[PDB]
């Protein structure tokens, strides 16, 4: 029943049980918190954050902590990491989405300071605040909202009103996945005024980040930045994608 609050984390603290010295993880917010709790209680994923409990004392959340860190940590900068880490990752980060798009929930703000790892390098997809319900009753609905981080945003949600959920989670997926492979960014943010984004739509690709990745995870990074949401890849798709099944 008491946990002591060992460290600061991120606000959150890790605690750590009087009696069974188990670890988790509090967020504390002092008053969108309660849709967090409310998506949080529906998730149950071995790529997903685990959601313990909360306290209405200012609010508790209980989360289950992960000893990895963020995986912004695992990529070296102007580097990234070896392939083969890369691709399990990304399978990892496969899993959790097709999981929340499974049960109708966005995410909405996928990067790598919200994939986390466990002790075994496990990811977990964290941080529901500003995720949402697309799919109810068997009815997607669509968004109109602008939610999540510049760099990771697909470019239908800065020239549409309206836009399905799901491949806006696949874009910036691929953004994680270019981030893992190169260790950089490509773009401020998808819009024509950005020189790199431009770029990127006329295939040069001898150009960094792009010149750094391996022509197979490359053809499958063609296939999820493409800036029409109705052309880009599906997620069923990706499963399919040789890189994807490229044993490494
Ligand atoms: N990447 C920053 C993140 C780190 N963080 C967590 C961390 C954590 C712990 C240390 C370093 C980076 C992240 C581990 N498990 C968690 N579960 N829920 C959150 C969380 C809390 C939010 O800030």
């Amino acid at each position: 029943e008491d946990w002591d609050l060992v460290q600061t984390l991120g606000e959150v603290q890790l605690a750590v049980n009087r009696v069974t010295e188990e670890a988790v993880a509090v967020k504390i917010v002092d008053m969108n918190i309660k849709k967090e709790i409310c998506i949080n209680k529906m998730l149950n994923h071995e790529n997903v954050v685990k959601f313990y409990g909360h306290r209405r004392e200012i609010q508790y959340l209980f989360l289950e902590y992960c000893s990895g860190g963020e995986l912004f940590d695992r990529i070296e900068p102007d580097i990234g990491m070896p392939e083969p880490d890369a691709q399990r990752f990304f399978h990892q980060l496969m899993a959790g989405v097709v999981y929340l798009h499974g049960i109708g929930i966005t995410h909405r703000d996928i990067k790598p300071e919200n994939l986390l790892l466990d002790e075994r390098d496990n990811l977990k997809i964290s941080d529901f605040g500003l995720a949402t319900v697309f799919r109810y009753n068997n009815r997607e609905r669509l968004l109109n909202k602008m939610c999540g981080t510049l760099p990771y945003v697909a470019p239908e949600l800065l020239k549409r009103r309206e836009f399905h959920a799901e491949p806006v989670d696949v874009w910036s997926c691929g953004i994680v996945l270019t981030a893992m492979l190169a260790g950089e960014l490509p773009w401020d943010q998808p819009s024509d005024s950005c020189q790199e984004y431009s770029d990127w739509k006329e295939k040069k690709t001898y150009l960094n980040p792009w010149k750094k990745i391996d022509s197979a995870p490359l053809a499958l990074l063609h296939k999820i930045l493409v800036e029409n949401p109705s052309a880009r890849i599906t997620i069923p798709d990706i499963k399919k994608d040789r890189w994807y099944n490229k044993p490494l």
